[PDB]
């Protein structure tokens, strides 16, 4: 049985026992605490049939991640409350913030255009190193923040823990979010995660395993009950598969186009808000 059914199961589930709580911006969502799913990342690729996910920018996207950028326009190019400055958001330039934290996690940040190389902990290099020279580690452990938190308080609470388990000769991914939304965030994060875990696992010689996917506050926005409705619907079709075209050896070497979706065919695009 498909594991598609799982996040359907939980869309389900919020429209019919969650409770009205609303976000920072006192905008209204049907919310559950608590919530988990699985994903089998053995010989097919989580990205969701029920309505038309968008690849493309989840992988282009991720590359921007992993390259550690903090230049708006590095990713604008491919078309895909957080304040601080004139001449600098102008410019594009974001501050330290997003992969520049599994890339140079606590350096002292300069400019988007400074050089960075070893400075800061590399938290996607450690985890990569960790798995190679200890595969048992219960620590391969990578977080990530919003941006708006940073400037906030002292020691920040992440917004993501990921945690990677290698057994048989296969790599699983864990996604711990603080808070997740069912409609818009969730899917592209089932897929981006469920894809670093298949370049992860490519360059340290492993099978990617089963992605599992756990949330704190699971929500769903006021103004996608009914596009989510209608969704719920829907049938999903096999999961396709994503290949990968050329032997890469470090995860700085990946480029969009060493990656293709096969047998891919989605019920059409939703829009939510
Ligand atoms: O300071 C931290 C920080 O500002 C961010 C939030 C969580 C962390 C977690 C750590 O394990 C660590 O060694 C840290 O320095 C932090």
């Amino acid at each position: 049985p498909h594991g598609e059914l799982q996040y359907l199961g939980q869309i389900q589930h919020i429209l019919r026992c969650g409770v009205r709580k609303d976000d920072r911006t006192g905008t209204g969502t049907l919310s559950v605490f608590g919530m988990q799913a699985r994903y089998s990342l053995r010989d097919e690729f989580p990205l969701l049939t029920t309505k038309r996910v968008f690849w493309k920018g989840v992988l282009e996207e991720l590359l921007w991640f992993i390259k550690g950028s903090t230049n708006a326009k590095e990713l604008s190019s491919k078309g895909v409350l957080d304040s601080l400055g004139f001449s600098t958001r102008e410019e594009g330039d974001l501050g330290p913030v997003y992969g520049f934290q599994w890339r140079h996690f606590g350096a002292e940040y300069r400019d988007m255009e400074s050089d960075y190389s070893g400075q800061g902990v590399d938290q996607l290099q450690r985890v990569i190193d960790t798995i190679k020279t200890n595969p048992d580690d219960r620590r391969i452990i990578m977080c990530a923040w919003n941006p708006r938190d940073l400037p906030l308080m002292a020691l920040p609470p992440c917004h993501a823990l990921c945690q990677f388990y290698v057994v048989n000769s296969e790599l699983s991914c864990q996604l711990y979010q603080r808070s997740g939304d069912m409609g818009l965030g969730v899917p592209f994060n089932i897929a981006s995660y469920a894809l670093l875990t298949y370049m992860i696992a490519h360059i340290t010689g492993l099978k990617p395993g089963d992605f599992i996917h756990t949330l704190g506050d699971a929500h769903i926005y006021l103004n996608h009950i009914e596009p989510l409705k209608i969704q719920l619907q829907r049938e999903p079709r096999p999961f396709p598969k994503l290949r990968i075209l050329r032997k890469v050896e470090k995860i700085d070497d990946f480029k969009a186009e060493d990656f293709q979706i096969e047998g891919y065919n989605p019920h059409p695009t939703i829009k939510m808000e």
